[PDB]
């Protein structure tokens, strides 16, 4: 049939998608700026489609309810036919790969630890061996699932603590996790992907840092409904953009050229 | 060959696939050891197939000959139907993705610089701005194509030099590039993926090192012929093995530092 505007699901998560200055009087895609706004424009150009950015209704990345088996987040919007493509920092995982299609990675990353500067923690092992400093993860995504499923002793011990900690150590949005680190006087550390950890380390008031090595090695992919004809062209576009240096340029633009914590 | 046996193409490249000691009295898959030998056994177990390891006939990763337009290397073995799967440090690239299928990555890496210790080079930019120290890449693979196609000023400058350097700065095998660094008294640097660079830096004679950051961010994938029924299960197996920690365990085994250089 005739060309139709592609519905892009994405998530309001800095620096991937942010409200532009003057958004209150702007419409459509012009309301937004950021790494995934730029990436969406590049993918659409290389693939020959028009598109509308739409922020995921529930603000989640995507997980499957263990009881109902219903998917939420951006994954659910693809699974249930509400969006045509997700262009976001959506981690490629086994349980998601089983229900949606993914491009090859457009970013490489791993789970990491964010501390308030001066916190006496250097590693996940350190966190697991003490109780004075609380720690947690984002809800409804791949980091929480990593700990829930891990059979590695250190990560198992961490999950056993996190799942029963009171008050809850889990947060609904990345920003809430950052705030809890910044306000907790060193008594909360946040488990989040290295990409975001590195971004926040370059934002005022420059009071957080990444410690330890990454816990795993994975990637973000552009996602489509399973079997969508759109997947092939999108994947070729990701590989071309990576090989041309454009993805490295975009990361540098939004992470380091715009950094607030000096040169 | 025997029915129901998956033919695996792979490449003799340490520590991915190596001949075992006393391999001459061994037979079949038992001749070989290494990271990709272990990975093949894990993938085959998860996917439920029997398999035969074969070393790629021409010893190449895979490129399309510009004149004949025929694919060589492991890519060619898949394209022309001589193998059912490639399990090797085969880089996921655009031109390869157009002709074969790839799993999600099982290893993440980038192009890097190997020098003989003491060489006054810290970066690709450093290489591009001088002519005393020669430098080159492997033939018939993704690193040479990266420079050939790049429009980044530094990399374009490097390609313009490399393509016309005499004698040739390109080598037929990774080992030959490493040997050239070691024998050239600091007057040759070698452009190769970080995985191998890091492996060699920890091994005797302890005379090479990696300098600078990686030039790109890429991955190795398990490859199958386009549309093969094997691709789906193989991809799910790679993701499961990564999530169980087994890929990191295999890396830590085959990159294990026994202290050949320094204290270990
Ligand atoms: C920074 N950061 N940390 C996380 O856990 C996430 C979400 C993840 N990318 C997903 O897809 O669930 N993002
Ligand atoms: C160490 N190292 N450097 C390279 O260039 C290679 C080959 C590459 N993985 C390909 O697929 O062509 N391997
Ligand atoms: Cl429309
Ligand atoms: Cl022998
Ligand atoms: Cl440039
Ligand atoms: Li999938
Ligand atoms: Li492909």
């Amino acid at each position: 049939g005739a060309n139709k505007t592609v519905v892009v699901t994405t998530i309001l998560e800095s620096p991937y998608v942010m409200m532009k200055k003057n958004h209150e009087m702007l419409e459509g895609n012009e309301r937004y700026e950021g790494y995934c706004v730029d990436l969406a424009a590049e993918i659409a150009k290389h693939c020959g489609f028009k598109y509308k950015l739409t922020i995921v209704g529930d603000g989640k990345y995507g997980a499957r309810d263990a009881d109902t088996k219903i998917w939420n987040g951006m994954v659910g919007e693809l699974v249930y036919g509400k969006a045509d493509i997700a262009i976001a920092p959506l981690t490629i995982t086994l349980v998601r790969e089983e229900v949606i299609d993914f491009s090859k990675p457009f970013m490489s990353l791993g789970i990491s630890i964010m501390i308030k500067k001066g916190t006496p923690i250097e590693s996940a092992e350190d966190l697991s061996k003490q109780t004075e400093i609380a720690y947690g993860t984002l809800d409804s995504g791949s980091t929480k699932e990593f700990f829930r499923r891990s059979k590695i002793a250190v990560f198992d011990k961490m999950w056993t603590y996190m799942r029963s900690a009171e008050p809850s150590v889990f947060v609904r949005t990345t920003a809430e996790g950052v705030a809890r680190v910044r306000k907790s006087k060193g008594k909360y550390a946040y488990l989040l992907e290295s990409t975001m950890n590195e971004y926040i380390e370059q934002r005022k008031p420059c009071d957080t840092m990444k410690v330890g090595g990454n816990l795993d090695s994975k990637g973000y992919g552009i996602a489509t409904p399973k079997g969508s004809s759109l997947g092939n062209a999108v994947n070729l576009a990701v590989l071309k953009l990576n090989e041309q240096g454009l993805l490295d340029k975009l990361k540098n633009k939004w992470w380091y050229d715009k950094g607030e914590c000096g040169s």
